């Protein structure tokens, strides 16, 4: 019959809209190829008549798009806006109730380490180099952090539903983030093989495996030496804003204002549980909606944050 047409908008980034004349007899798909609004996917559906000055996410077809696309969210993986978008459809679905001040996730579709990785950002100083990320992440602090959710699933490469590792996840974002400045010193102290001092840069200036103890790391810890007679690895100088120390889990007293805040991870690889522990007027275990206040804390944490400026050693 006749040929109907509705005005809308068509985006990369939400940031630079793009008005397109659509055909109300042909979809999405035929007309831009795949063709998101809110994260649903409507490339096979027709325009309705509600449709009409709305926004519809796109995949970028021409080269103005992918400048937009790569300046917005650092990355030329085809597959992303699909994949931020398909999450967004269920992070949107999702509960962000403030908790002790701080935006968490009421537990659905094993969210329970996005939540406490979303607790731990907004104690610790980071700021992100991606425009996608300093703008959802300012959404988040605000408890709109539907976006922020979505974009750590399509950067972490993380389906909805699966659980994932608080620890790996921190250290996609900090790939993702600005710590140039960040600068640690390390001196590694054998019997017969000497003295050897390192020095590491960004993400692995403010990450460690095997130890949860600050103090510890700063005392020394054991390692198997390359000559094989157990070495003492002591931190010598840190630069940075915060310290993330992690070690498999482990029954751990924490102490208040001892640290900023602990991941617990109850259960086995890759099925436990998180809960967020932060340190305040007295100790908070967040776990998602649940909030609960006690004066000490035992249990298996596997990962403890440190605020720091300038740390140097007495030692030697
Ligand atoms: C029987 C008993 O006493 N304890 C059981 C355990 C043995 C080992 C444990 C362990 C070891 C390391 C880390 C942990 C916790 C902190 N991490 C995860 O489980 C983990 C890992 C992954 N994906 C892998 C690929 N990137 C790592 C995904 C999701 C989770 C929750 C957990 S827990
Ligand atoms: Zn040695």
């Amino acid at each position: 019959s006749e040929v109907r047409t509705i005005k809308v908008f068509t985006t990369v980034d939400n940031i630079n809209l793009h008005t397109q004349v659509v055909d109300m007899s042909m979809t999405y798909g035929q007309q831009f190829g795949p063709t998101y609004l809110d994260g649903a996917d409507v490339t096979k559906i027709k325009p309705h008549n509600s449709h009409e000055g709305k926004t519809f996410y796109v995949l970028p077809n021409d080269d103005t798009l992918r400048v937009e696309a790569f300046e917005y969210y650092h990355t030329t993986d085809p597959s992303f806006l699909g994949r931020y978008m398909s999450a967004l459809n269920h992070t949107k679905k999702w509960k962000y109730p403030q908790v002790n001040g701080l935006t968490s996730i009421k537990w659905a579709d094993n969210n329970c380490y996005l939540a406490t990785a979303l607790l731990t950002l907004q104690q610790i100083e980071l700021k992100f180099n991606p425009p996608a990320l300093q703008d959802a992440y300012y959404r988040a602090r605000a408890g709109e952090a539907a976006n922020f959710c979505a974009l750590i699933l399509a950067y972490c490469n993380k389906t909805v539903g699966e659980l994932g590792d608080v620890r790996e996840t921190m250290s996609y974002l900090f790939q993702h983030a600005n710590l140039d400045s960040c600068k640690r010193v390390l001196n590694v102290v054998c019997k017969t093989c000497g003295q050897q001092q390192t020095t590491l840069k960004g993400v692995e200036a403010v990450m460690y495996m095997g130890t949860l103890s600050y103090e510890q790391f700063k005392k020394g810890v054991q390692i198997p030496c390359t000559c094989g007679k157990q070495a003492t690895k002591y931190l010598v100088q840190q630069e940075s804003p915060f310290v993330m120390m992690s070690a498999p889990p482990a029954q751990y007293e924490l102490k208040h204002g001892t640290f900023t805040c602990a991941s617990e991870y109850t259960g086995n690889y890759q099925c436990g549980h998180y809960k967020h522990i932060t340190s305040k007027e007295t100790l908070y275990c967040i776990d998602g909606a649940l909030l609960t206040k006690s004066s000490e804390y035992k249990g298996p944490i596997t990962d403890v944050f440190y605020k720091e400026n300038s740390y140097t050693t007495t030692i030697k």
